[PDB]
């Protein structure tokens, strides 16, 4: 079963130490319930721990979410390649936890597409990167986040 695909986009200002992700949309989202209530949270961690969190307003009834909305953060540049940007589309429950649709991370520990898309911001600065990624199972996506390079 397919979970979905999520745009992004990735900017970095190394003066600044700014880092900007802004959700785009996402499309093809897992139908959770017998349409889900996605809204998307983005975690900026280092090591295990939470720096700070973010999430995008709840667009219900929808498998194709637009969003076009904006989070920052504050990275200073030592730190850039020490990061994760975890980024978690969830289906909004009125009554009950909100489960996980789905899941992708991106940072120096990532791999293939997701570590492309962080590489292209570094290697651009001041530029936003929009990119697609898959969206994975969330404990498997936790399992490599503990993985260093
Ligand atoms: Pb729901």
């Amino acid at each position: 079963e397919k979970l979905g695909d999520i745009s992004f986009s990735l900017r970095y200002v190394p003066t600044a130490g700014k880092l900007t992700v802004v959700i785009l949309e996402a499309k093809n989202l897992k139908k959770m319930d017998v349409l889900s209530d996605p809204y998307v949270k983005i975690h900026l961690m280092q090591n295990g721990k939470r720096l700070k969190k973010k999430k995008t307003t709840i667009k219900k009834n929808t498998l194709n979410p637009y969003y076009n909305e904006s989070f920052s953060f504050e990275v200073p540049f030592e730190q850039i390649q020490k990061v994760q940007v975890v980024v978690t589309v969830l289906d909004y429950d009125k009554i009950g936890k909100n489960d996980a649709i789905g899941k992708v991370f991106v940072g120096y520990n990532s791999t293939g597409a997701e570590l492309r898309h962080w590489s292209d911001m570094l290697a651009n600065p001041r530029r936003p990167i929009a990119q697609w990624h898959t969206l994975q199972v969330e404990e498997e996506v936790d399992a490599m986040l503990a993985v260093k390079k």
